[PDB]
């Protein structure tokens, strides 16, 4: 928060009644399992629990008051409102309006998180100060996550990078109104494909008349979004089109498989080597570049921020071993969805490819993973009792191993130009296989 807030001064803003003594809070929590002294507890009703049941617990941990939508017959002061979700929203908006620094917001696919992390890297590198830039923590990006994020804005922040997510029409329109960005980015596009396009376009309505929209010229929804931008300043990005404001030429993988390119367009020209796999991440880099340009960052800061960004440990971390093997460490976690994506990542390499799996934390889901890999990778090597079903479904170039030591022994024979991707749920400990090779 920009400053502490007093209960009696929020009755107008929140249309609330104060019950009990006045109090001053300096942060908020929506969870009695993570609250401490000085904090306002906000009681939310959910599908499993009701925050209103935990007033004794928050009071004993030092919460100064509770925001509630019914009066509990209570161990601390209550600020009573009609809707605690809506009141949280108002508190987010209220705190945002005390923040005077540059603020960008982004939505689209899961690419939005990557654009957030790219842009945050750019801003923090340019500033030489990571704590001076606020960015949405994880995916705290919905009708609750956005205002909780805006409530983190504090006197040390000089700029902010907010992610907005949606699973319905109206959600982004609500949160972007709280957020009021100077720059809004849509990476790409509920009730169907046109509903998705309408939802993502809501981010543009949160811009002022001179706010900048960052749009993908390659997206089928470009025309619709440009129309909805209604004349606001626009920066475009493309992998294909010479007229886009931000462009990439000479896309090339380095030895790890990480994408490099030549940035072109209105910020100038420069070579950029990312530490990330995938052609689509070049497009995310262009969107981050455009947003940073709009916020005043020079070419060399854009380049340095993009090259500084590292993948999260155990999440598609590509690297070369001493023996010239390409190893993609995806060993953090796994489920059916993420297995399928990993297979598709590995399928983009042209040499021998080897998918290396441990059990997902049933037997049909393992069959489905094995069968989906057939036709996309050269071999499937796996360990774990459930993964026998994957190997069997995959076919004759699959191998099942009775333990990690024999799996590692097989992999130690793989030759340069081969690419290996290692993945399992946290319980499989496939990070040990990565450690043995790297």
């Amino acid at each position: 928060m920009l400053e502490p807030l007093r209960l009696s001064q929020l009755t107008v803003a929140l249309d609330a009644r104060l019950i009990g003594e006045d109090a001053v809070f300096s942060a908020v929590s929506t969870d009695s399992r993570a609250i401490g002294p000085g904090e306002l507890f906000i009681a939310l009703s959910g599908p499993r629990f009701d925050g209103h049941d935990y007033l004794a617990e928050v009071a004993a941990k030092g919460a100064v008051a509770a925001l509630v939508e019914r009066e509990v017959a209570a161990p601390l002061p209550q600020l009573l409102v009609r809707d605690t979700r809506a009141a949280l929203g108002r508190l987010g908006a209220l705190n945002r309006r005390k923040f005077t620094g540059p603020l960008a917001a982004m939505t689209g696919s899961s690419g939005k998180t990557t654009v957030k992390e790219m842009l945050a890297s750019i801003l923090r590198t340019q500033a030489g100060d990571a704590e001076s830039v606020l960015a949405t923590r994880g995916n705290l990006n919905n009708d609750l996550g956005v205002p909780l994020t805006l409530l983190q804005l504090a006197p040390q922040h000089r700029s902010a990078v907010i992610e907005l997510g949606a699973s319905r029409i109206g959600e982004i329109a609500y949160t972007v109104e709280l957020t009021r960005p100077h720059v809004a980015i849509i990476t790409n596009a509920f009730g169907g494909p046109e509903k998705i396009v309408e939802a993502k376009g809501e981010i543009l309505e949160g811009l002022a008349a001179d706010g900048t929209a960052v749009l993908n010229l390659d997206d089928k929804a470009f025309d619709t979004w440009k129309a909805r931008a209604s004349g606001r300043p626009l920066l475009t990005f493309s992998l294909d089109r010479p007229q886009a404001d931000f462009r990439a030429a000479d896309l090339q993988r380095d030895a790890r498989g990480c994408m490099g390119f030549r940035l072109q367009g209105v910020a100038g020209e420069a070579q950029v080597q990312l530490n990330l796999l995938g052609r689509h991440n070049v497009a995310n880099a262009l969107a981050a570049a455009a947003a940073a340009h709009a916020l005043g960052v020079p070419l060399d800061g854009i380049v340095a921020g993009l090259q500084a960004l590292q993948p999260v440990k155990g999440r598609a971390v590509a690297q070369l071993t001493a023996s010239g093997l390409r190893v993609i460490d995806d060993s953090y976690n796994a489920n059916p969805a993420s297995m399928l994506a990993a297979i598709d990542i590995l399928s983009g390499f042209s040499g021998r490819t080897v998918l290396v799996l441990g059990d997902m934390g049933a037997e049909q889901a393992h069959r489905e993973v094995g069968a989906y890999a057939a036709g996309k990778v050269s071999a499937l090597y796996a360990v774990g009792p459930l993964m026998a079903h994957a190997v069997q479904a995959f076919g004759a170039t699959g191998r099942h191993f009775a333990d990690q030591a024999s799996l590692i022994g097989a992999l130690a024979t793989e030759d340069p130009t081969t690419t290996i991707l290692i993945k399992g749920s946290r319980s499989a400990a496939m990070d040990k296989v990565v450690a043995a090779l790297c």
